[PDB]
Formats: C-alpha cells, sequence, structure tokens
DNA sequence: CCGACGTCGCATCAGC
DNA sequence: GCTGATGCGA
DNA sequence: GTCGG
C-alpha cells in the first residue's frame, strides 16, 4: 500500500512496547497511528503532513521524517540488535507466551525454539499447543479455505440443534481475502440475557466438532468462550492442511447485534468506536450499549435492534463490515 | 499540565 | 473452596 | 504516545 514502510515501522514499535517494555498504552498508540496512516489515501511526504492525522503526534512525526530521509529508524535498528529484546519478541510469537512469561523464560535460559521443545514440561497447556503449531499459526487462511471451514461449522452446528445460529465474524465478515484464524459467533434461543434454559450449549457444539475431527485441540474453554485449534480434512494422497486457530463465542441471543459488532471488529475499530462512545456519554461492550450518568457509572441497557442502532446512539454514520478494517 | 486510554472470558496464583 | 489480582487472549 | 479539558 501507499505508506507500507511507515506503517510497518510503527507496528514494529508497537510490538516492542507491548512485548519488551510492557507498555500497553504505547502499544495501542502506535497501532492507532499505524491504522490511521494505513487508510490515509496519499503517499505521506513528511512528518508534518502525518501529524495532521488523529493519533499521530510530535514523536511519531519525527520518526516519520527520519524514516522518509533514511529508509530506516535508528531506534529500531538498535532494538533489532539487542538480544534480550530479540529473544522476548520471538518467544511471544508462541500462543500463550506473553510479555511476562517471555521475560521469565529468557531469565531461565529458554530463548529459542529448540529450548522450548527441550522444555515442554515448563509450558502450561495453552503454551504447549502454541509451540506444537508454531509454524501453522503464522500461516494465513485463504478465503476459499474459510468458506469450506464455514460450511463444516455451520452444518455440524445444525446437526446438534437446528435452532443454533453460527455466524463467522472477524476479518472474514469484513470481506477479507485471507484471515489469521476463524471467529464464530454462536447463539441459541435457550440462552438469553434473562435466562439460560439449557446447559452445555457451547460444550455440545465443541464436542460435535471434535467428533468429526474438525476441532483438534483446546486452548481454553468455558461456558461462553471456546479457544482452540481446527483443521480441514484433506483428500487421499493430499498433504494435510495447516492447523488453524478457532474462537467460538456464545452470545445471548437477544444481544446478538452488540455481539456481532464486537466480534466483527477490527480490534482497533472497536477501540476507536468504544472510545467515541465514551466521549458521547455511552459505554459499549459485546452485550449492551448503556448511557453514563454524571455519576460515571453505566445505566441501563438501551434498546438495540440492528448494528446501525448502535452507531446512531453515538452519532456515527453506519459503517458496513468491509469498512471496519482499521 | 496530566488523567485517561475498550471491554471482557478463561487460566493461574496468592491470600484467607 | 472463594475472591480478587494478574496474564493472555478475543 | 496522543489527546482533550
Ligand atoms: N484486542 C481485541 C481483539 C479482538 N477483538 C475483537 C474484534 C476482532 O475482530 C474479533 C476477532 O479477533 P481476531 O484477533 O481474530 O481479529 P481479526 O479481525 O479476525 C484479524 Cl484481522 P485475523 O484475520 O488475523 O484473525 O475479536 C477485540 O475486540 N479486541
Ligand atoms: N448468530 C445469529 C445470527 C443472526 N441472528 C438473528 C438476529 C436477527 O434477528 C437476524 C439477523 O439475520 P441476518 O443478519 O443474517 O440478516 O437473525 C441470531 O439470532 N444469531
Ligand atoms: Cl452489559
Ligand atoms: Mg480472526
Ligand atoms: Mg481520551
Ligand atoms: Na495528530
Ligand atoms: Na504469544
Ligand atoms: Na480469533
Amino acid at each position: 500500500t501507499l505508506n507500507g514502510g511507515i506503517t510497518d515501522m510503527l507496528t514494529e514499535l508497537a510490538n516492542f512496547e507491548k512485548n519488551v517494555s510492557q507498555a500497553i498504552h504505547k502499544y495501542n498508540a502506535y497501532r492507532k497511528a499505524a491504522s490511521v496512516i494505513a487508510k490515509y489515501p496519499h503517499k505521506i511526504k513528511s512528518g508534518a503532513e502525518a501529524k495532521k492525522l488523529p493519533g499521530v503526534g510530535t514523536k511519531i512525526l519525527e520518526k516519520i521524517d527520519e524514516f522518509l530521509a533514511t529508509g530506516k529508524l535508528r531506534k529500531l535498528e538498535k532494538i533489532r540488535q539487542d538480544d534480550t529484546s530479540s529473544s522476548i519478541n520471538f518467544l511471544t510469537r508462541v500462543s500463550g507466551i506473553g510479555p511476562s512469561a517471555a521475560r521469565k523464560f529468557v531469565d531461565e535460559g529458554i530463548k529459542t525454539l529448540e529450548d522450548l521443545r527441550k522444555n515442554e514440561d515448563k509450558l502450561n497447556h495453552h503454551q504447549r499447543i502454541g509451540l506444537k503449531y508454531f509454524g501453522d499459526f503464522e500461516k494465513r487462511i485463504p478465503r476459499e479455505e474459510m468458506l469450506q471451514m464455514q460450511d463444516i461449522v455451520l452444518n455440524e452446528v445444525k446437526k446438534v440443534d437446528s435452532e443454533y445460529i453460527a455466524t463467522v465474524c472477524g476479518s472474514f465478515r469484513r470481506g477479507a481475502e485471507s484471515s489469521g484464524d476463524m471467529d464464530v459467533l454462536l447463539t441459541h434461543p435457550s440462552f438469553t440475557s434473562e435466562s439460560t434454559k439449557q446447559p452445555k450449549l457451547l460444550h455440545q457444539v465443541v464436542e460435535q466438532l471434535q467428533k468429526v475431527h474438525f476441532i483438534t485441540d483446546t486452548l481454553s474453554k468455558g461456558e461462553t468462550k471456546f479457544m482452540g485449534v481446527c483443521q480441514l480434512p484433506s483428500k487421499n494422497d493430499e498433504k494435510e492442511y495447516p492447523h488453524r486457530r478457532i474462537d467460538i463465542r456464545l452470545i445471548p441471543k437477544d444481544q446478538y447485534y452488540c455481539g456481532v459488532l464486537y466480534f466483527t471488529g477490527s480490534d482497533i475499530f472497536n477501540k476507536n468506536m468504544r472510545a467515541h462512545a465514551l466521549e458521547k456519554g455511552f459505554t459499549i461492550n459485546e452485550y449492551t450499549i448503556r448511557p453514563l450518568g454524571v455519576t460515571g457509572v453505566a445505566g441501563e441497557p438501551l434498546p438495540v435492534d440492528s448494528e446501525k442502532d448502535i452507531f446512531d446512539y453515538i452519532q456515527w454514520k453506519y459503517r458496513e463490515p468491509k469498512d471496519r478494517s482499521e
């Protein structure tokens, strides 16, 4: 794209601040700046031009000037050369290893892929599966594969109970030609904001997907959120498909629109929209939009009958899913 | 200047 | 066991 | 790191 060099630089800085510095707000600031520059429809000529965008300030403007003049950023060149930062950044690429566990592993001399495989007994379950599928989980999913996966999930869910509705969200719902994983929103009329009239609603679906060998591993699992591993079936003599991350979120059926707004994302779009809600005097989660009293405490849920109702409350024009890929 | 920055599910741990 | 952080993830 | 009161 037009400003790929700048946005990659800001993303690398974002990852440093999260993984090494453990500075969650600097991480989000860099990602917000990279996102707003990514959708800017001109090739940026100067830091000053970029600083006009919301989320770009004086410091990123200076870095943009350095990068435009030299093609690189000295601050990043040094980070790339630091072994502890290098080790930490690698270890956090394993699902289940975060900034804290990464730094503890390096303290103990566990810093490479051979180190990890040599010490499986020092990994919790999630980390163990992330290491197992380390290569697969960095591969992207062609939309064609997402379509075959959607068909399995939708048909298997239908076999459990035809009253389930499963909706693939994430980047797939935003129309992306490839996705990092599969996100499935799930509803069933027995689970509403007012009652749960049937247990094991999420479990039953997971069990059925395991029994047809679509779901292969479990990272975490509770009553409303499954986080796991899935894999398409391959034909005779075919090489196997890579294993894929899958997330399944069971949402109260009457709160579907807030739930599908949340799970469609992107993450940055949700942050921006929820931040706008707060400025407008509302708070949004995956269940409800509520007003804020002068108090500061959230009031009662407002009526929502479409995704667009949520946008209307905060005085945003509606944005189709394909336009939320911030 | 400086407080706020989105919001929450599940796993793990510490204190009682 | 419970409860309230903290980690890591969506 | 950036924003807004
Ligand atoms: N920090 C986050 C992460 C995710 N989310 C929401 C929004 C996101 O679209 C949805 C699924 O999480 P993913 O990490 O899979 O994001 P996607 O938008 O699907 C990525 Cl573009 P992907 O295609 O690489 O998976 O969960 C969020 O609200 N906050
Ligand atoms: N997973 C889903 C998807 C849609 N729905 C409901 C919400 C609306 O009444 C309707 C939306 O239909 P559609 O968005 O496919 O046009 O179906 C649901 O209850 N659970
Ligand atoms: Cl709520
Ligand atoms: Mg996804
Ligand atoms: Mg603010
Ligand atoms: Na700006
Ligand atoms: Na990780
Ligand atoms: Na996901």
